[PDB]
């Protein structure tokens, strides 16, 4: 059983002794600080609220377990058994905390309050920052959802330019990161952040997370097709690559099938095996069930172009109305090696320069999609902005002389839409002046209860691109 | 509850239909492929074996649940319901798999077999690579332990040069990455991996993982001390930073305390608050309870040097037997901002050039220690190298023309010690010739049971640096 008393940074165990005496309120906020990634997708807090923060999270056993761990860990008795016992006895172990948050899926410029945390009982002034470590873990779904959405923007731009529409956009970046992330839990969280923007995933774990914590009208959030790996090709032996290819497309004659082709020689495989020996099993394929050739090695841009040139010479190519080349509908390419947001852009630009439509290709990304991201990327931070001490509110902030950017916001905060349709975060309680319309932060958690939830379908709508909107 | 059927990459669901007919054995191995990280700590498999792979992992309802997900996920029926049913019925839901592995904590050069996986029932030829995805996640504890150990090597060399010894080394890189990792589960795994090399962590979840999955003679594998954060200083208001400092040091007068001092002006706080207004509360402190000053901003090297120059002018500095400057025993510094393996090296080097012992300093690291790592850094990779079909064994490998680095090993493999004491992985069954002694892999898993295991104390001994061994000897 997860114990919330053991789910914080160790040193926070000692902070109840460090706040100013006679402090009744500690109020903190989360932003993606300003310093590329101009706007961020707010996603993932609802998972954390439901899995770890709601309901009876304190028991007498958990207090005792925590007290024993801490005594050994610090080699001293510093744990606040009294404050935690108070939460148990007065609230049946429910956290006296109020959290307000922008709705999930909202796309917010950098440097704006995204959510705020405060204690609702003066005895629990120390609790606000106790849960900061858990609350701060929302950067991974925010950063995955944002980085994924930025790649969709690149794909959208180039698909529109080379085909005149956005058909198939949501299947152009497939999540293959299950094995490349650091844990089973990360895999489910990360895959669900990607599906805010796309429909294709092989990280099954993300499907259950969405069903359990968000929900969708459709049976499942993400979809997949049969595909080969090097073990299912190479197990036939080096001389029988062709037998493996033929066996696989015949087993999956009625659905799309992706077949890794670079086990020994990707160029030989496209020109001689797919393009001559097995060509007859490809041209006969249905439009709904194309062969997806997959190259897994070499320079990503160079390999994709040479594969397309090979296939254009063995299969009938047409020219679409924007004047770009298009493979027959039974044949596509997927590039799943070395793809991150930087190389994705180099590739589609490379394709366009060579007059190949982005219709012809999809991308797989694993580590690039889910593991190669850090809290530094959007400068996700949680800081205290307001305290009440001896009954007086004071505005609280950090302003390091060495770095201008690390400066934090002051006082009570609110998020508002400007007259021109942009966003603004009001400091120092100035949102109460009501010069800026309604605060977009809503109470999503109060005193152990989740008070407002969003479905995965609304989140997807909130996160849409303008290009899709237009 | 966790379901093994739903714990693989989607396309692996369809692979039982892609192997050559009449395949009875699939055999696969894991390596950190060759391509600054010459050797890797093998750490982490025992967690996965116990948490996810052992015991009764298949049920009637887990099969049903999986059948229903995959029908909607693929919009077709491709799930191998009868294969999974066979494991349920014949083995009471235990995996007919054998896994052999190098002992945990072993420090192994790149390009060597670290573990192998094969099915022990011909009917379950498809099972070996079904569990590839779960087993490949061992890259992460391996990579954390390896990268953590490479920073220890830097700290050890500099500390030894500066002080003539390694006293305190295991507290010099402290884990602060709980909030900076992608999840609660990652936090515990990565912090346990760091604790293979050091004693200091603030990510409590690492302690319970070690105790449950590995075990230690001691009550806990990791330790911590009281420390302030920006919220506990700034909450007093800007004009009262001195009151905050005095309250915190007084509250933890008899134990070591870390106090972040850059809320407003690191240099003013060291020189005028610590160095003057509150100096009397610092120089009275016990050797066992020093004040640790923590700067959290600006250039990491420049800030540490100027902080130290300031403290050397307000406090009595000594010179140690190697000629390096040493703060009084009640005063230390910790640098927790911008520390990764690259900047860690620039700091101790710049300290050494300015004649400051590494005794004076420790480092904290968070995202740098536990989040900024990928499977690409050590090329951790799982591949089939041997199959049997129609009773004939076959050596299998992948050899992409474009990339020589992606070439994989062939046939049955074994790990051996060379005549010079080095490691070599023998291919194509050649270990069976017995020209290199016995295979160093052990069966750690077979048919649903964990068959060999290591305590965290054994793993720590295996992962020691050469310099530490030399010091002991
Ligand atoms: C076969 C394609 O399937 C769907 O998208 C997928 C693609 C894809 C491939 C190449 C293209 O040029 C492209 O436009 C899309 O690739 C996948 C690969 C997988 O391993 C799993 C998948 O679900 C898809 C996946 O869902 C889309 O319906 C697409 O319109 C159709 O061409
Ligand atoms: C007060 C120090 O505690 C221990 O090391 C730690 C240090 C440290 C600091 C400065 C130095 O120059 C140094 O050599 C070490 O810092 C910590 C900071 C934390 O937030 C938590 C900790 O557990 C330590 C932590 O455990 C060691 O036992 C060291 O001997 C002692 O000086
Ligand atoms: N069926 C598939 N379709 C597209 N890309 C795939 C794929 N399977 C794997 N990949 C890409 O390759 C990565 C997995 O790497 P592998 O373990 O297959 C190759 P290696 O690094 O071990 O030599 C994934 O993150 C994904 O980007
Ligand atoms: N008590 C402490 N001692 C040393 N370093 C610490 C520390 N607390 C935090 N850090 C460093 O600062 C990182 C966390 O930064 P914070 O979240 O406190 C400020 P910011 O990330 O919003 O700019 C940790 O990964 C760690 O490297």
């Amino acid at each position: 059983e997860f114990n919330i008393l053991l789910a914080t940074d160790s040193y926070k165990v000692t902070h109840y002794k460090q706040y100013p005496p006679n402090t009744s309120k500690v109020y903190s906020y989360f932003e993606c600080r300003e310093k590329k990634y101009e706007e961020t997708v707010f996603y993932g807090l609802q998972y954390i609220l439901n899995k770890y923060l709601k309901g009876k999270v304190v028991t007498k056993e958990k207090i005792q377990e925590a007290k024993d761990v801490y005594k050994e860990h610090f080699q001293d008795d510093v744990f606040n058994e009294k404050g935690w016992n108070y939460i148990l006895e007065k609230y049946d172990g429910h956290l006296p905390i109020e959290i307000k948050a922008v709705p999930e899926g909202f796309v917010i410029p950098r440097g704006n309050v995204l959510f705020t945390v405060e204690n609702t009982d003066p005895e629990c002034y120390w609790l606000t920052n106790w849960i900061e470590t858990i609350l701060v873990q929302s950067w991974y779904p925010i950063t995955v959802a944002t980085n994924s959405r930025e790649q969709k923007k690149i794909l959208a731009k180039y698909l529109l330019e080379t085909s005149g529409n956005l058909d198939g956009l949501e299947y152009k970046l497939h999540d293959f990161g299950y094995r490349g992330v650091s844990s089973q839990e990360t895999a489910g969280i990360g895959a669900s952040a990607h599906l805010v923007n796309f429909k294709g995933t092989d990280t099954v774990a993300g499907l259950a997370l969405i069903k359990k914590y968000y929900g969708t009208k459709d049976p499942v959030p993400g979809y997949s097709v049969p595909a080969a790996e090097h073990s299912t090709i190479t197990a036939w032996g080096k001389d029988h690559e062709k037998d493996a290819f033929e066996h696989i497309v015949t087993q999956f004659s009625s659905v799309p099938v992706s077949v890794v082709s670079d086990s020994y020689d990707i160029y030989n495989a496209c020109e001689k095996i797919w393009g001559e020996d097995l060509r007859h099993l490809i041209v006969s394929r249905s439009t709904q069930a194309p062969l997806i050739i997959r190259p897994d090695s070499g320079n990503p841009l160079d390999t994709v172009l040479k594969v397309l040139e090979i296939l254009g010479k063995k299969f009938p190519v047409t020219e679409n109305s924007k004047g770009y080349k298009l493979l027959p509908p039974y044949l596509r390419v997927i590039q799943g090696d070395g793809v991150d947001i930087n190389t994705l852009q180099e590739i589609v630009e490379g394709m366009k320069q060579k007059m190949w439509s982005i219709e012809n290709i999809a991308f797989g990304s694993g580590g690039g999609l889910l593991q190669k991201l850090t809290r530094d990327l959007l400068n996700c931070s949680f800081k205290c902005s307001y305290v009440v001490t001896n009954g007086l509110g004071i505005n609280v902030f950090k302003d390091p002389v060495a770095d201008p950017n690390k400066r934090s916001k002051k006082g009570r905060l609110s998020l508002h839409r400007t007259p021109a349709g942009n966003f603004v975060t009001l400091e120092e309680g100035k949102g109460d002046l009501e010069e800026y319309g309604q605060d977009l932060l809503h109470t999503v958690f109060k005193n152990g209860k989740v008070t407002k939830s969003y479905s995965f379908d609304e989140i997807r709508k909130n996160a849409q691109l303008n290009i899709e909107l237009e």
